[PDB]
């Protein structure tokens, strides 16, 4: 059931922004753990005073990593005259974000057709606002509403090159690194209470509802369900301490939980991705036990063959299904010091009509097969 | 001319300290970049609530690197009941630190007799007190005075790894990175005035001063001159700005400008470096002309074969000359978002007893033969 309720044109998730301490060192390391080219840059050799803004891609996907210069740089600066590229960067907000939260996302950004319009209807209709639009070069639009914590939902427009004043980045620079990363899934948020998160986002957007162990989750998605956002909320009481709680005290709150980023090759995002763990990149969670791969033949014989479920086993992927698709995805370790955020690598089998979006749902159902796969392994 | 007039048994250089937002992403691009492998932790694995620590290490090198978490993971503890491993460490004084100065050099340690007797003459002799000896399960000693600027000289003294509280790091997550680096020659610092601040260190440390363009400079020495600090201040009014002031602005005031970490092998070194610096690495500043190679010839060509001139031509190395020893050298860009802190790889030949401390000196002849090779390329 898909209402097709979306209160503005949406297109396709567009960037994500990390609020950094320094942008440098976050978007180096990134780039060698998911093997993203930097291609464009604002900074001081751009003319930028205020923040340092540095742009990472692998096919669609965009991370942006973003840090505050002195403010003394930039002393003499007013809003009409800055040299900012992103005119809703603050620096006390962002010593403000990265104090509170440590290292994390700052902005959630989708392609809209009418940045000013998406603004002016989504606080009509509910919307906490955050950057009122401010047209840049008289080429793109860019404005923010509050999503959860202090998360923003930033809006971007083209009349017709990431955002005027950026530079693209000399080829000396940006070694063209691709470890088969082609675009964002989804984005999920963690809430102290879901209920109320859900009534305000889908409030302002029209985004609907998308088709024992934690958490309670729900997932937000436009039109054609390309831009999806799960929202978890806590389970108190429970044995073990709830995923979502931690989280949110290691947060300061609500905040962003993770990144699914779509491969077109799983397997070789995973041998990329982990053959650098150890020399820079990033960390997976502890694999499954053989047991979860024994289960897999029985779940989706149908669908993978007996070399592509040991090659599932050798690299620690879960496997899940809907009534739909199929879902492969694997967890990495947190990203920064706190654990708070994490990314998820996925790619999905199956709804093609072009892929349907969500195809294979979550993984929801990998809870509880993750856990009987421990007991049943135990013995 | 050597006073040996140290007021305290001074030994070797001990460790780096730096003060992060988020020390996971640094130490992980720094391990990458420069070959150092990790090798001890203190954070929220190990029982500490306050902050989070790791140690790279290659050879005697030692970098730490710190961030804060949350305070109100320990706000029920208080200085008699701390989790912190390094009880100097402050959460305002290092979100202040790193806020004003960006990714940087907060502690020089090095290794001492007696920590507490260090600090205790340090003090008797001008130092300003920063941190109070504090004995480490009755095993190391540590205390902290001001440096320059926002950087400390931190004393640490052993009975008899790296501090209690750390652990050594699981051999999976431990990866043998080695480039060849193997201690910190010297570290270096710049003021806004040269006079007062070495007045003030060689005050209280009894160090002695060892053996056109943008700066003056002094270097302190220990009594075997080991021990080496640099310091530079600006010259204003000339042709190009000042290198020296350009930090200070950028840097908001005096701090720590490069850290020189002897390689073995400058050349396996600078190759290893080289191959990395677009995929997560660091940067090495522009090479200089071919002039500057042609010219070594006539000023080293009895110290290095034509081969390994050529060999420093392939790199972008520089060569100095003492009256005593010869000195290889190459500058990083800078390591963060803001153009302070870089670091320099040097190899000294000659001088040998072991071998003597600043063999070669510190490469000033460079700032002259560089400038000769530019005109000279211009013709
Ligand atoms: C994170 C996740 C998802 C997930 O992507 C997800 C969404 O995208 C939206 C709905 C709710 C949700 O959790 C699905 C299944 C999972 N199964 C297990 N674990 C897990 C494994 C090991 C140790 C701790 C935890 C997960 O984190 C996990
Ligand atoms: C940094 C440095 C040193 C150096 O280590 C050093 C000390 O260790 C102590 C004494 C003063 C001093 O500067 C020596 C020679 C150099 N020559 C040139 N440049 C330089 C090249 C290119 C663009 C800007 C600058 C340097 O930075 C440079
Ligand atoms: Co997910
Ligand atoms: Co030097």
């Amino acid at each position: 059931k898909n209402p097709k309720s979306d209160k503005f044109k949406v297109k396709r998730f567009h960037h994500i922004e990390f609020w950094c301490g320094d942008a440098t060192n976050v978007a180096r390391r990134f780039s060698w753990g998911l093997g993203m080219r930097f291609s464009a840059k604002s900074d001081l050799s751009t003319g930028n005073m205020v923040h340092a803004s540095y742009l990472l891609t692998s096919g669609d996907l965009r991370f942006l990593f973003t840090a505050p210069y002195s403010p003394s740089l930039s002393a003499g600066e007013i809003k009409p005259t800055t040299t900012a590229s992103i005119p809703s960067f603050d620096h006390g907000s962002c010593r403000s974000f990265f104090s509170s939260h440590g290292l994390g996302v700052r902005a959630v950004a989708i392609e809209v057709e009418d940045a000013e319009s998406a603004f002016s209807i989504s606080v009509a209709n509910g919307a906490i606002p955050s950057s009122p639009p401010i047209v840049l070069n008289e080429a793109v639009t860019i404005a923010e509403v509050k999503l959860y914590g202090d998360v923003v939902l930033r809006y971007v427009s083209y009349k017709a090159e990431f955002l005027p004043g950026f530079e693209r980045v000399e080829d000396a620079s940006s070694f063209p690194l691709d470890y088969g990363i082609r675009r964002l899934d989804h984005a999920v948020g963690n809430v102290p209470e879901l209920g109320p998160a859900l009534t305000y986002v889908a409030g302002f957007t029209g985004f609907h509802q998308f088709a024992e162990s934690g958490l309670n989750s729900a997932v937000l998605a436009s039109n054609d369900e390309m831009v999806l956002l799960p929202i978890n909320e806590p389970v108190h009481g429970t044995k073990r301490k709830s995923q979502i709680q931690t989280y949110l005290e290691h947060n300061e709150g609500a905040g962003l939980q993770h990144l699914a980023l779509m491969s077109e090759d799983i397997f070789r995002t995973l041998r990329e991705m982990r053959k650098r763990s150890s020399i820079g990149g990033f960390d997976f969670m502890p694999s499954p036990p053989p047991t979860y791969y024994q289960n897999l033949k029985k779940r989706v014989g149908d669908v993978l063959s007996d070399d592509q479920i040991k090659e599932c086993e050798e690299l620690g992927i879960l496997v899940d299904r809907d009534d739909q698709g199929t879902l492969l995805q694997i967890f990495t370790k947190p990203l920064g010091d706190r654990p708070t955020i994490f990314i998820e690598i996925i790619q999905r089998v199956g709804c093609m009509m072009y892929q349907s979006g969500g195809c294979g749902g979550f993984g929801k159902g990998n809870f509880s097969e993750l856990f009987k796969s421990i007991e049943e392994y135990e013995k």
